[PDB]
């Protein structure tokens, strides 16, 4: 698909659509994550010792948007560059995620969980062109904070 510029017409529009509405896109999202994997919920400080996913905890909120950014502004800038470039925050990323103890097996679990929260974002708008263009941009994005842990490990 590549990413022509119509493509990335739609990967913008449906990031938009997103930020629209953080406390929920993101609660929803560490629901799609614990359906996908329960084990997970050790992992997250603000998640231990709870008994539900806390639902206004702005630790867990800043912490989710700042995930979904990031695979937006890979899209956009494949479609005008034609890559996802590495920068200091990608690299940091990389060792916060060994720290927490996180693996790469985790990241199908992170995805599903991020391309089904987008069509769940988008609704009939969906097409297979738009589907096609996150997840582009979301292999994309992983393939470089994979790169990143396996160097902070
Ligand atoms: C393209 C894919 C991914 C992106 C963009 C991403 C991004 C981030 C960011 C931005 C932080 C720190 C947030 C803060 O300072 O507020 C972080 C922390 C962390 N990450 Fe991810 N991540 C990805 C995949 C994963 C996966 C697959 C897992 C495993 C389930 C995971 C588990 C964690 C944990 C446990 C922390 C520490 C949270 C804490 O207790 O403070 N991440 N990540
Ligand atoms: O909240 C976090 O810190 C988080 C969530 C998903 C993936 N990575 C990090």
């Amino acid at each position: 698909g590549a990413l022509t510029e119509s493509q990335a017409a739609l990967v913008k529009s449906s990031w938009e659509e997103f930020n629209a509405n953080i406390p929920k896109h993101t609660h929803r999202f560490f629901i799609l994550v614990l359906e996908i994997a329960p084990a997970a919920k050790d992992l997250f400080s603000f998640l231990k010792g709870t008994s539900e996913v806390p639902q206004n905890n702005p630790e867990l909120q800043a912490h989710a948007g700042k995930v979904f950014k990031l695979v937006y502004e890979a899209a956009i800038q494949l479609e005008v560059t034609g890559v996802v470039v590495t920068d200091a925050t990608l690299k940091n990323l990389g060792s916060v995620h060994v720290s927490k103890g996180v693996a790469d097996a985790h990241f199908p679990v992170v995805k599903e969980a991020i391309l089904k929260t987008i069509k769940e974002v988008v609704g009939a708008k969906w097409s297979e062109e738009l589907n096609s263009a996150w997840t582009i941009a979301y292999d994309e994005l992983a393939i470089v904070i994979k790169k990143e842990m396996d160097d902070a490990a």
